[PDB]
């Protein structure tokens, strides 16, 4: 037994504007093809963790090739081609024994609780201002610090200045 061992790896990776928006009625206010495959890459083969409002906003659908976990207190609630699971504790239970990445795709209540069990982040810092309703949450900066950073590149499918940063633990 390893019950003393925690053995698998949570990265978050979003997509936020200037201001903190992640989201807005359920979508997402912006379109950015790049970070779309950049983030595909990232959760490929491995598995996304995303609220119920977030999957709802996604048309309750998931990516092929990827297991997808939906998060909610609703013993009830089934979806197609997604696990469902009811706790922190629960997703953290699955993550120690899975053997690929755990994703935290959010939305804002699933970063502010996951975030603390995460070991890297992956955000895009998008350089314009949207409307939304939905922020990234507060979160204890003072224990990360960003390792990384690229700029990404505008083309006429890409309007907006952007970064994509990683942060590991200090
Ligand atoms: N002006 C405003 O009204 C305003 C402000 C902020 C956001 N909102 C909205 O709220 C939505 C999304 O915000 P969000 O990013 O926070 O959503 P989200 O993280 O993607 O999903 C939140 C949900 O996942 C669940 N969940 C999270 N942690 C859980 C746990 N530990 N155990 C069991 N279930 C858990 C719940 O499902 P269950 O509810 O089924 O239990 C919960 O309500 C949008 O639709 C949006 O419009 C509007």
């Amino acid at each position: 037994m390893e019950n003393l061992y925690f053995q698998g790896m949570l990265a978050a990776i979003w997509a936020q504007d200037e201001q903190g928006v992640i989201g807005k009625e359920g979508k997402l206010p912006w379109h950015l093809p790049n970070d779309l495959k950049f983030f595909k890459e990232k959760t490929i083969h491995n598995t996304l963790v995303l609220g119920r409002a977030t999957f709802e906003g996604m048309g309750c659908r998931p990516l092929p090739n990827r297991t997808t976990i939906v998060l909610t207190s609703n013993p009830d609630y089934q979806a197609e081609g997604v696990l469902v699971m009811h706790s922190v504790e629960e997703i953290l239970a699955y993550a120690d024994k899975y053997e690929g990445v755990t994703v935290i795709g959010g939305g804002s209540v699933v970063f502010k609780e996951l975030i603390p069990a995460c070991d890297v982040l992956y955000r895009t810092m998008i350089h314009e201002t949207f409307e939304g309703d939905t922020f990234f949450p507060e979160i204890d900066w003072s224990v990360w610090e960003k390792v990384a950073t690229v700029p990404g590149v505008v083309d006429e499918k890409n309007l907006y200045a952007h970064d994509y940063e990683t942060y590991h633990r200090n």
